[PDB]
Parts: structure tokens; sequence; C-alpha cells
């Protein structure tokens, strides 16, 4: 792994979004159980005209 | 793995979106169980006219 | 792992969003249990015209 | 791990957001239990036109 | 681990947000128990046009 | 409607089971909704050698 | 409506089970909602060798 | 409506079980809501060798 | 409505179980709300060899 | 409404169980609210060999 050299803008190894959302659970249930899960909107990156050049 | 050299804009190894959404679960259920899951909208990247050049 | 060299903007290894959201749980339930979970909107990155150049 | 060299802006290994949100729990329940969890909006990064250049 | 060298702005290894929010709990319950948890909005980073250049 | 007259056992207008199980709902949903329903075993009547004569 | 007259056992208008289980709901939802419902076992009547004669 | 006249046992208009279990709700939800409901076992009537004759 | 006349046992208009369990609610929610409800076992009637004759 | 006349046991209009359990609520919520409710076991009637005859 070696980073960027150069560029008109700043080259970066930017991690915007990632990870585990409701993963790797170990559930052992008996009879009448309830387990709901809501994961809201994910916005990862550049929004609203960001990282713009003049 | 070697990064970008150059460019008019900044070359980068940008990770915008990724990961595990409701994966790798181990579920053992008995009889009358309920397990709902909602994953909201995923927006990964550049939006709203971002990373634009003048 | 080696960082960026140079760029018109500041090249960085910026981690904006990540992690575990409701992951790796060990749940052992009996009969009539309830376990809801809400994860609100995730905004990771640059918003509102940020990191702009003049 | 080696940091950035240079850039038009300050290259940094900035960690904006991360961590464990409701992860790694060990729950053993009997009969009629209730365990809700709400995680509010997550804003990680640069907002409101921040880190801008003149 | 080696810090940044230089930049137009101050390169730093700034940790804005992180940690464990409701993680690693060991819960053993019997019959009719209740355990709700609310985690408010998380704002980590630069807001309100901060870290701007003249 | 007139009840029974007589019998070796007691004649009765016994209602053992009945009613509405998940009926007459008015549901108006938008986009990504979830609504599961489990109705457990129904036992209506005489069980375990009941209402027996000597 | 007139009750029973007579019998070897007591004639009765016994209502053992009935009613509305999750009926007549008016639900108006938007986007990502979750509404599970579990109704446990229903036992209505005479069990365990009850109402027996000698 | 007229009650029973007579019988070897006591004729009665016994109501053992009934009513509304999670019925007639008016729910107006927006976006990411959760509403689980568990109704435990219903036992209505005569159990364990009750109302027996010698 | 007229009560029982007579019987070997006491004829009665005994109401053992009834009523509204989580019914007739008016819920107006916005965004990320949680409302669980557990109703325990219902035992209505005669149990354990009750109302027996010698 | 007229009560019982006679019987081997005492005829009565005994109300053992009834009422409203979590009914008729008016809830107006905003954003991230939590409202759990547990209703324990209901035992209404005659238990443990009660109202027996010699």
């Amino acid at each position: 792994g070696y980073g960027n050299q150069g560029g008109g803008y700043g080259g970066g190894y930017d991690n915007y979004g990632g990870g585990n959302y409701g993963s790797g659970n170990y559930n052992v249930f008996g009879n009448y159980n309830q387990q709901p899960s809501n994961y809201g909107p994910m916005k990862s990156g550049n929004f609203g005209g960001s990282r713009n050049m003049g």
C-alpha cells in the first residue's frame, strides 16, 4: 500500500462510509419473540457541491 | 497496491460505500418468532454537483 | 502503508464514517421477548459545500 | 504507517466518525422482556462550508 | 506511526468522534424487565464554516 | 332462539371458540413497510377426557 | 333467547372463548415502519378432565 | 334473555374469556417506527379437573 | 336479562375474564419511535380442581 | 337484570376479572421516543381447589 503521488486536487485514501450494520448476530430464540431493526438513510461521500474548484 | 500518479483532479483510492448490511447472522428460532429488518436508502459517492472544476 | 505525497488540496487518509452498528450481539431469549433497534441517519463526509477551493 | 507529505491543504489522518453503536452485547432473557434502543443522527466530517480555501 | 510532514493547513491526526455507545453489555434478565436507551445526535468534525482559510 | 329441553348430560349453548383474528384491518402503507403477525395454536372445546360420564 | 330447561349436568350458555385479536386497526404508515404482533396459544373450554361425572 | 331453569349441575351464563386484544388502534406513523406486541397464552374455562361431580 | 332458576350447583352469571388489552389507542408518531407491549398469560375461570362436588 | 334464584351453591353475579389494560391512550410522539409496557400474569377466578363442596 502506497499513497497517491500528486494531482490537481488532493489525492487521498478517504474512507467515507463502511462498517457492519446489523451483522454477525448470534440469536437463539424460543417461541414468541420479536426483534425488529431499522437502519436510517446512509449518506457517505461529498454532498452539496463540496470539494469544488474555483 | 500502488496509488495514482497524477491527474487534472486529485486521484485517490476513495472508498465511498461498502460493508455488511444484515449479513453473517446465526439465527436459531423455535415456533412463533418475528425478525423484521429495514435498511434505509444508501447514498455513496458525490452528489449535488460536487468535485466540480472551474 | 504510506501516506499521500502531494496535491492541489491536502491529501489525507481521512476516515469519515465507519464502525459496527448493532453487530456481534449474542442474544438468548425465551418465550415472549421484544428487542427493537433504530439507527438514525448517517452522514459521513463533506457536506454543505465544504473543502472548496477559491 | 507513514503520514502525508504535503499538499495545498493540510494532509491529515483525521478520524471523523467511528466506533461501536450497540454492538457486542450479551443478552440472556427469560419470558417477557423489553429492550429498545434508539441511536440518533450521526454527522461525521466537515459541514457548513468548512475547511474552505480563499 | 509517523505524523504528517507539512501542508498549506496544519496536518494533524485529529480524532473527532469515536468510542463505544451502548456496547459490550452483559444482561441477564428474568421475566418482565425493561431497558430502553436513547443516544442523541452525534456531531463530530468541523461545523459552521470552521478551519477556513483567508 | 330457545334452549335445549333435557338430556342425559346438560344441554347447553356453549360457545367454545370464535371471534376475529387479524380481520377488518385498514392498512395504508408507503414504500418499505413490514407488518408480520403470528397467531398461536387455538384449542377450543373439551380436552383431556373432560365432560365424561361415570 | 331462552335458557336451557334441564339436564343430567347443568345446561348453561357458557362463553368460553371469543373476542377480537388484532382486528379493526387503522394503520397509516410512511416509508420504513415495522409492526409485528404475536398472539399466544388460546385455550378455551374444559381441560384436564373437568366437568366430569362420578 | 332468560337464564337456565335447572340441571344436575348449576346452569350459568358464565363468560370465561373474551374482549379485545390489540384491536381498534389508530396508528399514524412516519418513516422509521417500531411497534411490536406480544399477547401471552390465554386460558379461559375450567382446568385441572374442576367443576367435577362426586 | 333474568338470572338462573336453580341447579345442583349454584347457577351464576359469573364473568371470569374480559376487557380491553391494548385496544383503542390513538398513536401519532414521527420518524424513529419505539413502542413495545407485552401482555402476560391470562388465566380466567376455575383452576386446580375448583368448584368440585363431594 | 335480575339475580339468580337458587342453587346447590350460592348463585352470584361475581365479576372476577376485567377492565382496561393499556387501552385508550392518546400518544403524540416526535422523533426518537420509547414507550414499553409489560402487563404481568392475570389470574381471575377460583384457584387452588376453591369453592368446593363437602
